[PDB]
């Protein structure tokens, strides 16, 4: 029976993968229509088609049991079957599935439709997060103005969806258990195919946490000099509204007030981008150029024809959170980005285009393999290029950085600037999933859900709200990914492995040699490197056809996720900063926040 059955199973899979790709195409189109144009009608259509695809996946899961697939010889066939067994939310009874979709829609559309009143004009009430509130949070140094916008946003994006969030947790848990996972934490973790993955991240995080603490201490010190001791204490958590970002996830927008060497250059090319007439289209064309310069795949015409690369002016509601979309045919790939002409946005364009590249590289795989080796791989691709794009080397080459002298002090300024994004984010990203996992696993009583969030943000990041919160507030959904039910550990994983990829690409490009002071890792530009491009091609073309260690091995010969490379990048900063904090008697660490009343 078995040899013959395995022949038939191969044909079964060939056909089923093609059918899933086509059916997924159709759900993806409806989701795109909604996300690009939020209306009740588009919501209904998206959710109806999802319900129908879920019912089909339920039949597929049932049909896998007609095959003795665990008995087969082919590791590849077994891997595909195992992927089709995994229903996720589709395991839910029809009515629960529909209720979950309705709940998700309610949260994501609440987030996307938030508007607040101008701090200086309570009749102007059409300020959205993107761009209006984000511009104040990144540019204002009026601490009361900042606190105002923080409070208005969190109250509307967060607290307003407590009820919905609670029902989502219940249904997410019910779904996980129907897949025989303990909870949605274990369902998310299953994507890393590694039963020690959490311990591995704890270990890496513990190794980098000392450096974070040094950065935190120095920033707090600098913020005290700017705002004074009535606004920032020496010993307490940093008030998060002063850190240049609504979620304090990255602190690079306050670099001009905390840079190590204020009289030496600090890279900020936004003003030159504007002066040279950059547009969203040009920024996308330049990202395309980067990839094609490395001998990777050019964007196809569908990308240009169907992407939305600037915020519509017609007053519609949409999701502006930047995203990359695979339509599961051939070359139908798209970005939806409310693009602004800034340095940070140039990096975001490259990030999104890394997802597009991945889609193009794996599009010949069977449907079940048309995804990242793990979710962190997907998020890392474009960041590897952004690391290069951010270098003084690259930015001088493209005419955006003028009259730059790369002395020791400018190098520390640039390392610090990078760390304000790359090191600061690590505890932030860990807490987003630690929080959700703790709710999913039933470890926090509902009475303590809000303070459990702020407790994690305190313990790991040493930040706190600008105002006292309580269990009357519900703050976690004020972060897009929490309202949108997007797993966050992918970004922690990305921020570690992107340095492994960057280092290896730099070495292949001839742009990094640890023994050559002329080739430091932090000034490596892989632009134009076919050797780097080759490593990407070898890895990305695999999709999810093999466990992620095999995909890393295809890139650089390694099989282990490791903090060595990110530490190697920041090692000169670590040395300098440890010394600077001692020299300035900077207090390190923080007392427990008083800003969430239990
Ligand atoms: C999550 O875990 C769940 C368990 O906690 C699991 O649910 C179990 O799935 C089992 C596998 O499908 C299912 O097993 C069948 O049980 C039937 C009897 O069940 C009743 O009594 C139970 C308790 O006594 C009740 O709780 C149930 O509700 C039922 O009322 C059996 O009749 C049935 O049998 C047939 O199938 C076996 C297995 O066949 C296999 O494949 C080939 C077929 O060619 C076999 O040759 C091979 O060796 C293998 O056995 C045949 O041997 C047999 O001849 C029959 O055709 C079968 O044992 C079980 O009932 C169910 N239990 C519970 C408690 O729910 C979920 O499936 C898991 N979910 C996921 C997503 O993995
Ligand atoms: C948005 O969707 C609605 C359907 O609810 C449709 O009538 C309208 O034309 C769409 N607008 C745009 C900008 O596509
Ligand atoms: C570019 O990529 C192609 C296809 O992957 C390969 O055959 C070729 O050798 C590469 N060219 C360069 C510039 O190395
Ligand atoms: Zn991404």
């Amino acid at each position: 029976a078995l040899v013959k059955e395995e022949i038939q199973a191969k044909e079964y899979l060939e056909n089923l993968n093609k059918e899933l790709a086509k059916r997924t195409n159709v759900e993806t189109e409806a989701a795109w229509a909604y996300g690009s144009n939020i209306t009740d009608e588009n919501e209904k259509k998206k959710n109806e088609i999802s319900a129908e695809l879920a019912k089909f996946m339920k039949e597929v899961a049932s049909d896998t049991t007609k095959f003795q697939w665990r008995s087969y010889q082919s590791e590849d066939l077994k891997r595909q079957f195992k992927a089709l067994t995994k229903l996720g939310y589709a395991a839910l009874p029809e009515d629960d599935y529909a209720e979950l979709l309705d709940t998700l829609s309610a949260m994501e559309s609440n987030f996307a439709k938030v508007k607040v009143c101008d701090y200086k004009d309570s009749t102007k009430c059409d300020l959205a997060l993107d761009p209006e509130i984000e511009e104040v949070i990144s540019k204002s140094r009026d601490h009361e103005e900042l606190a105002y916008y923080w409070r208005e946003f969190y109250d509307k994006a967060g607290t307003a969806v407590r009820s919905q969030f609670e029902r989502y947790v219940e249904l997410n848990t019910k779904a996980a258990k129907l897949n025989n996972f303990t909870s949605g934490a274990e369902a998310w973790l299953d994507e890393y195919e590694d039963d020690t993955f959490e311990q591995q991240l704890e270990d890496i995080f513990a190794d980098i946490r000392p450096l974070y603490q040094q950065i935190h201490g120095y920033v707090r010190f600098r913020l005290r000099k700017h705002y004074g001791d009535a606004v920032v204490s020496e010993t307490g958590p940093i008030p998060m509204h002063l850190l240049g970002n609504m979620w304090a996830q990255q602190w690079s927008e306050i670099a001009d007030i905390v840079s190590p060497f204020p009289e030496k250059p600090l890279v900020d090319v936004s003003a030159e981008m504007e002066k040279q007439g950059y547009t969203p289209l040009k920024m996308f064309q330049m990202g395309d150029d980067f990839f094609t310069s490395m001998n990777l795949t050019k964007l196809p015409q569908d990308f240009w024809d169907k992407s939305i690369i600037e915020k519509p002016t017609d007053g519609r509601d949409l999701v502006c959170h930047a995203s990359a979309w695979d339509f599961y045919l051939i070359d139908d790939v798209r970005i939806k980005q409310c693009t602004r002409v800034t340095q940070d946005q140039l990096f975001t364009v490259h990030h999104e285009l890394g997802h597009i590249q991945y889609f193009l590289q794996y599009q010949h795989q069977p449907f079940v393999y048309r995804t990242g080796a793990n979710p962190g791989f997907h998020e890392a691709v474009g960041d590897v290029l952004s690391l290069s794009v951010s270098t003084p080397k690259h930015l001088e080459k493209i005419g955006l950085l003028k009259d730059y002298v790369r002395d020791d002090e400018a190098r520390i300024n640039q390392l610090f600037l990078t760390a304000l994004d790359k090191i600061v984010f690590l505890p932030f990203a860990f807490t987003m999933d630690k929080y959700r996992w703790s709710l999913f696993r039933g470890e926090v009583d509902k009475a303590n859900w809000n303070c459990a969030f702020w407790k994690l943000r305190d313990e790991y990041s040493g930040i706190e709200p600008p105002v006292v919160r309580s269990e009357k507030d519900f703050d976690a959904p004020a972060k897009y990914h929490i309202s949108a039910d997007v797993e966050y550990l992918r970004y922690l994983v990305s921020f570690i492995i992107q340095f492994q990829f960057y280092k290896s690409a730099c070495i292949k490009a001839g742009q990094y040699d640890p023994d050559n002071v002329e080739l430091p890792l932090d000034n490596c530009d892989i632009y134009g490197s076919a050797a780097a491009g080759a490593a990407f091609h070898n890895m990305l073309s695999m999709g999810a056809s093999k466990p992620w260690p095999d995909a890393l091995e295809a890139f650089n010969g390694e099989r282990i996720m490791s903090g060595k490379a990110i530490a190697e990048y920041f090692e000169p900063l670590r040395v300098w900063l440890e010394a600077e904090n001692i020299k300035n008697n900077v207090h390190i660490g923080w007392t427990t926040s008083n800003k969430c009343v239990s």
